[PDB]
């Protein structure tokens, strides 16, 4: 089984499994069932930014998400992510449609995580920053119906030639390095991840979602996971 | 008056004005009596190092203090920015002594400023990173005693010929140009400033502190404010 | 007088004082008098972009200015920057318009220099980046008709009311804080410079020109240096 | 075989391939056989610091070696890597001992690389930075007698446990990620290169030397390329 730990935007409603009955940003550990969520007023058609933040001295995993000129919806978790999360992780992002549908498009994607060791002068960093994908993204890995090139951008769930909306579908794409999460040494440790996206259904009535994850160097797309549980689940419990 | 947040490393105990009974690191919001503080066991003839962070998710400023295989002291303090600073502000650092000396030496200084705004991705940022000091560094504003190219070094206090401490001292050191340090437009904003220093005192105790500040752009240095005051303010209110 | 090395993007040909007969980028070292030019396809209303770049082991200036789906026109110069500019200077954007015009907006503008001396890691570095300009930029020193936040942009030269471009306009753009551009104790030592601009001439009659300068801390507006001397220059020669 | 584009801290003279008669520094394109060399003052048992560098305007590799406050060695030679390696590659630190023998401890490393492609200002980039390694660096692949963790360094040939070098040893470490090296829609493109390193020999003479290259994602050491060869090239043609 692998480690997931999420920060869903999820457009689809799935009370049955305790979503809010509205649009809504959360954090999910280990679970599908979110530790908290908040209101996303979520705009089809409209690109949107998603900044997500972490430090091993406030503990605390912080999300925000907004639309230019809208309001931004705001998430925050206190969470001790070495208890959690192997020390070596890989970071991906994730989206699914199921009965209903959505463009899963990501624009672009940038990571950057830091690792003050003790010592002075001595940080372990890492970076990388995506404005456009192309054809052969060799350092990405693609899972599912996720694909690079179309118009640069990056399609994580499958949209047909006449640019429409697909169902059932589930994608994913994860950074090829594995990224040392956390360690004992370190006096300091912290994360920041941020992308654009564009999700529309000319339906305007859209799903699953998208979500940024953290996993075990070695996570693939559970069977079954297509639709509410945002290919990262295996069951919604 | 002036506007003065600061992050304090107080080595002598001024109980007298609500100082713990021990040398500690706090955080001062207008006034010297820290809001909340944290026991530092500081190591005399000793390199160490500080990190202080702060981002508007959260609104928690927070700062650690450590030596290389030692322990660290952390602070923390929920603390909405926006309200206590003005929009542009200058950053810098200050440091004091009194009856009772210690050298009050950086060796090393960096700070990173980032803005995002409100029509979303018109992200600002600034960045200075001072790993060596020069005789004429024309980028900084010095206050007092302070001065550079002292071994590559810059000394906020007054040192003796043959390297000792000097009583009844101050200084401060302020980065040239003018900072965005919040928005009403910002979708994120966050700063985080590094230094590493060396504190040396020949006496039975050590006295009075360094300390990390962000001010009003024409902030000077307070009359009187030597000692327990750190050269950041008028009393002791 | 002042020092001046430039990267005149010059639209104007001023054959009579040696500019060839056709718009233009050059490398200026002392003199309007370009030591070097290259043909430059000018697009009136498009974005464009310039990448200046620098460093002390190689000792060449160059310079790309491009524009989207279009060739781009290179331009480079050997030259030793430690002999001709002072060890502290001032860079900037100047532009101006004389009998003709144009209007010289500029969109973004970032900058980073890096200065390693004779100490393992001890690297110096001063970074800053614009996406976004406010009414009240306190970063910046805005010289003759030169204004911003108008429409989150930067206006060097005078523009009315009805977004029309006016003659014999002149203005400047310098960051606040001196740089250290070169140091006699340094291993390595590089700049890096980036802007976008937007040149539009209604009448398709397009002049004088934009630059990106590098000057003597306390540089200001020649006299008489309007149109064909670009506000860098108080003659021809 | 592979493709290789070298830099190489040659420390034993093989004037019989080549060499010139003294250490060196040199640039080496699909050949051990140096394009251009360097007279190279390597001082036995001190840390060094080598820094690379390449851009796709000037199309020109450089190279610096320096030690504190001694002279450094500098190459440069006129270059279109697009001419010479694939689209997408592979970062690496290699290096040999034969008959002769020294220690090829690697201190720390850092890379960026940095594409503009067909857009007004639209770049892509990765960074990494290793101020210490662990015993188990996941984003590292170390081939032949590599190993990490060793004083929280990098020793990329075999070492006796008491810390004496072995002769006819071979060891490489390589990143994880490919790199997009260069891209035909590429406005520009650049790259940076640091590591500090350690070379003791207790011989009369060092050898072989260390050597900074790129090569194609699949490269592997080739077989009996220890000695002169520096774990890079099958003969020495
Ligand atoms: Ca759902
Ligand atoms: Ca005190
Ligand atoms: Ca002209
Ligand atoms: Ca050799
Ligand atoms: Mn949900
Ligand atoms: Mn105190
Ligand atoms: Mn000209
Ligand atoms: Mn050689």
């Amino acid at each position: 089984a692998d480690t997931i730990v999420a920060v869903e935007l999820d457009t689809y409603p799935n009370t049955d499994i305790g979503d809010p009955s509205y649009p809504h940003i959360g954090i999910d550990i280990k679970s599908v069932r979110s530790k908290k969520t908040a209101k996303w007023n979520m705009q089809n058609g409209k690109v949107g930014t998603a900044h997500i933040i972490y430090n091993s001295v406030d503990k605390r995993l912080s999300a925000v998400v907004s639309y230019p000129n809208a309001d931004s919806a705001t998430v925050s978790y206190d969470v001790d992510l070495d208890n959690v999360l192997p020390e070596w992780v890989r970071v991906g992002l994730s989206a699914s449609t199921g009965l209903y549908k959505e463009t899963n498009t990501i624009l672009s994607w940038s990571f950057t995580s830091k690792l003050k060791s003790n010592s002075t002068h001595e940080t372990n960093a890492l970076h990388f920053m995506f404005n456009q994908f192309s054809k052969d993204q060799k350092d990405l890995i693609l899972q599912g119906d996720a694909t690079t090139g179309t118009d640069g951008n990056l399609e994580l769930t499958r949209v047909s030639s006449n640019g429409s909306p697909q169902g059932s579908s589930v994608g994913r794409a994860l950074f090829y390095a594995p990224v040392h999460i956390w360690e004992s040494s370190a006096v300091v440790a912290s994360f920041e991840a941020t992308f654009t996206f564009l999700i529309k259904s000319p339906d305007s009535h859209p799903a699953d979602g998208i979500a940024f994850f953290i996993s075990n160097i070695d996570s693939s797309i559970p069977s079954g996971s297509t639709g509410r549980l945002l290919g990262l689940f295996p069951d919604a419990n």
